[PDB]
């Protein structure tokens, strides 16, 4: 019987992390299961006012040149894994605005790095490596391009024309390598050995999955044999099919139709594509994918050992740890539960039912996911289902709408439906982990790489970050280095020139946890937050004459109101 | 009561939460305490391209240029001393700004950077007979003319300015010069009186100087004085600025017509009206007190009636340590946070006022532990006349460990209490990002929203003027129109397809994108993302939306619609096609 509590008391904690996707709005958003409450936004791809992402020195380090773009798109959340089980280190995710890859650092819940993908347009579909552990981050790049792009050709039918699915060396957040594709890339997901990966593609009655043998693209770069494009040194290989012959490196299987979701059964048995136009999924066997590779197949459609009818319009699966599948339906709008030995058992021609129960969500459900449904360590309690239309759900809002995040009680027999979740800009997927799978810092190291190049400038100015309220000036750049203790910062006052460049840097030396300071100049569009024992910097230029006050954005002590200072600009 | 709202139940009321550093808006559903909406306002959002689009940089004038807002008094539009649900207004502390939120679409729609200021921190709107003016408090004291040549505090012209914004038209009313600084404010359910808070009476800098005195005020500012004087041409204007405004400091101990300060301990903060109209007060935070203000002795006190400003204060009950901020359940009571405590106090105002003249009486009803640190409390319907003594939400600073830990930065924890009974009870924890301030409840039925825009709506209207030069009819037309080096596509927007799905630019051109989304089915949102070019913006149900960019980049570059509207979504995009640069006119 599904029976598990969802009320969270005052003084109770949740169970379990969420990590959903922001959406069209570009961050990461940290969820308490099944209280389903929002604990932390983490800045990504937007610019975040509050602690200043996107307008530090530090997060446009992190940025790189992709920090002039203020705007993300991200769908698709995952955690690093070791073994096939979640390892806490790292979360990825997508930005199919402007094509890149970022990495949030779960011990201190900020992205520490982010990689623009090159020649490529729109990444969308992310997943990880399981096994041996994630060595790569695969990407699917959407949209065929020329290659090269440079205004010569526009023909997407040309030869040169195509998408590019994408690795990236998860640790060191550098290109792996690159391999071309017949088609569009959609949706991929990799098997628990770490020998093969897979996509669903459309545009090519048919389409196709697209496997990948890792290992042999990966001896073809051990010995050289590939390519580069433009001036990227990123390793190139070509997977297309030609003139009906295969690459070493790739395998289409024929699926239908413009098939959307790909997703690893937590036993490591399936790839399972979900149908989209067609109403079904796909079973692929991973284990027959090494004889597909081999040519001991005589059609790669053999490799297909299940397509079970579910229902209209499936678009994504997942998994209770138990044997069930279960996958959304966005036109019956609808969350279907079925076993997948028994679809396999009715692919060769078994009276069977395979499908337990349709549970009716609210509507049109899009992803769905279930508690640590992409390790082995599945454990069938909760499931949520990300629906795009929320309709009369919530109140009334004007003329758009939130998302509605459906918490469903998998933990027995039949699915209860306990809880409607609203959300802000289509997160589209999220991912769970049990608490004891998070393990976070209190409070910064000294040492941390996230501020580690404003060490090194301060060291070039000889200033000792940890003691230091001093005034570097430096022909018309100034270089204001302070500590900062609750109610007072450590510089108070100075004076500049009108025009100078002024860089300002607080290191907040409070040891009390959740003692967080601000750093605001009125009137300048500068702001960030310096969280304890943490050196946060930001560079402005002072093009206003006269009195300036900043002061500390985040209440921090009773006499917050009056932790001020003043900047005194001198005219031209 | 109703605590914990069931899927396809509804919440009872609308919660508008202040977006704190972070620089939006957002839309709860209470009791569930689940966000509704995020409406954007100093912040840039990538969802809908607020900041980004033409229509939200027209709204944020040159200070579109910042990309950041610190946010904490959102307060709803009234009539008769209740809500109306026209507007929303809300403060920008750190590019001083007031913005205001048009209820009906969930959309800021007119923004003000206040002239000749520095950090709009307190915010309230009149009540009675209706808001007119947004009073808003600027909290630093700066040089007058801020020019660089001097910087003291201590100089005459050194000072700080009450605002007064007109609410619908959203331009400057007047100024009031004060002495010392300002914190927060309320107005009274008459229409003649506001009063704010003051902590630097002392005009300092340092610690130690703004906290030597042992009283300082909160001001009280005749209305009906200030709007006779402008109406008669007495008074000044500061810079280029043309917004009249008003000496009210005092002059070698002479009061202005327009002001009178009541001296209070110590460093006030919060300046709450009580919902029958009775009382500004004023929440005492160094003192552990709060100081009542008999609204109804103001008339005599402007009239030299009363010997000392003091004789209009007839409360002043010993709370605990550290009072921030008090509201009412409209049943006599008030509820003030106790920051230091930890506290949320409840206690009867009127027999407060009995305790002040001598009677010894327990007014204090009961403390209520909360976690940890509040600052802001409201109750609902606390700011008019029909306060009903239901929800009262405290927001406390530190969460310490009330929520699961997620790093160095903390969440802060809104708790919603229940206050329909004699016990004040503790029900939920909610998490918040970036340090809202305060929030304010309304009824359901005080909000009443559109579904689907009108096409002669003012957030686009100027769009709509451009097109019209340019002969465009936007309900139907799906056009390129070139001219010199700028381009401006204009299209219908029809799930699941762009009414232009391809055109042809010359590199370094600029490109107007300018789409109406022409569905007429509600919730069928449109979005529009050029890749790798940073652009990003919502369409809505008969909305207009244009943004522009430079074509900077040779080559083939997809757009694609950004909001799930249509099984057949991932086909609605589209094809900018950049011709390079050696193949067109050079320039340098
Ligand atoms: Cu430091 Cu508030
Ligand atoms: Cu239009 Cu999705
Ligand atoms: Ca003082
Ligand atoms: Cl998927
Ligand atoms: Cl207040
Ligand atoms: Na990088
Ligand atoms: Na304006
Ligand atoms: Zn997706
Ligand atoms: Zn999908
Ligand atoms: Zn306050």
């Amino acid at each position: 019987e599904s029976k598990q509590k969802i009320h969270v008391g005052p003084g109770e904690l949740d169970d379990y992390y969420g990590f959903w996707s922001g959406g069209h709005q570009g961050e990461v958003r940290v969820l308490g299961v099944p209280s389903m409450r929002e604990l932390m936004r983490i800045p990504v791809f937007n610019v975040d006012s509050a602690t200043g992402w996107g307008l530090t020195n530090e997060s446009r380090h992190i940025m790189g040149d992709s920090a002039k773009f203020l705007n993300g798109d991200c769908h698709h959340p995952h955690i690093s894994m070791t073994d096939g089980k979640y390892d806490g280190k790292y979360l990825f995710i997508n930005d199919k605005a402007n094509s890149r890859v970022a990495r949030i650092r779960l011990d201190i819940m900020k992205c520490d790095k982010m990689i623009t993908v090159p020649n490529v347009q729109a990444i969308h579909g992310l997943r990880l490596q399981k096994v041996p552990h994630t060595k790569y981050v695969f990407a699917n790049a959407e949209f065929i391009i020329p290659h090269p792009n440079d205004g010569k050709v526009f023909d997407l039918q040309d030869e040169n024309s195509y998408t590019m699915y994408n690795a990236i060396d998860a640790e060191t957040m550098e290109m792996a390598f690159q391999v071309i594709v017949d088609g569009n890339l959609d949706n991929t997901d990799a098997d628990y050995t770490g020998r093969f990966a897979a996509a669903t593609c459309y545009n090519s009655e048919r389409d196709w999955v697209v496997v990948f043998d890792i290992h042999a693209v990966e001896a073809a770069v051990k010995a050289g044999d590939f390519i580069t494009l433009g001036d990227s040194k990123t390793p190139v290989l070509d997977g297309r099919k030609k003139d009906g012959k295969d690459s070493k490196f790739t395998r289409y299987v024929p699926v239908p139709k413009n098939p959307h979701g790909c997703n690893t059964s937590s036993d490591g048995k399936y790839f399972i594509a979900a149908g989209k136009l067609s109403p079904t999924c796909s079973m692929i066997a991973i284990d027959k994918l090494p004889d597909l590779f081999a040519g001991k197949l005589a059609d790669p459609r053999d490799v297909i050992v299940g397509e079970p009818e579910l229902g209209l319009g499936p678009l994504h699966t997942t998994f209770d740890g138990r044997g069930n599948a279960y996958t959304t339906l966005f036109i019956d709008s609808q969350v279907v539960k079925w076993n997948m030995e028994e679809a396999v058992r009715a692919y060769k021609g078994e009276k069977v039912n395979y499908i337990k129960q349709k549970l009716d969500v609210h509507y049109q459900p899009g992803h769905l996911h279930a508690s640590l449904c992409e390790t082995n360590e599945a454990d069938g309690k909760w499931l949520v289902a990300l629906s795009k239309f929320s309709k009369d759900r919530f109140l009334p809002v004007g003329p758009l709408h939130p998302e509605n995040d459906q918490l469903i009680d998998i933990s027995g027999d039949e699915m209860k439906l306990v809880h409607d979740g609203p959300t802000f800009a289509e997160p589209a997927d999220c991912i769970m982990a049990r608490r004891d799978q998070i393990k976070t810092k209190k409070i910064w190291d000294r040492n941390d790489p996230f501020f580690a190049p404003t060490v090194e400038m301060a060291k070039k100015d000889g200033i000792n970050l940890d003691t230091d309220n001093k005034v570097i000036r430096d022909g018309n750049k100034v270089r204001v280095y302070m500590t900062s203790m609750a109610p007072a910062f450590g510089v108070q006052e100075f004076t500049v020139k009108q025009g100078d460049e002024v860089t300002v840097t607080i290191t907040n030396i409070d040891q009390i946890e959740d003692v967080s300071h601000g750093f605001v100049v009125v009137n300048h569009g500068v702001s960030m937050e310096i969280s304890p024992q943490q050196t946060s910097s930001i560079t402005f230029v002072a093009d206003k004459p006269g009195l300036h006050w900043y002061y500390c954005s985040w209440f921090c002590h009773a006499l917050h109101m009056e932790m001020v200072g003043r900047m005194m600009v001198e005219p031209a």
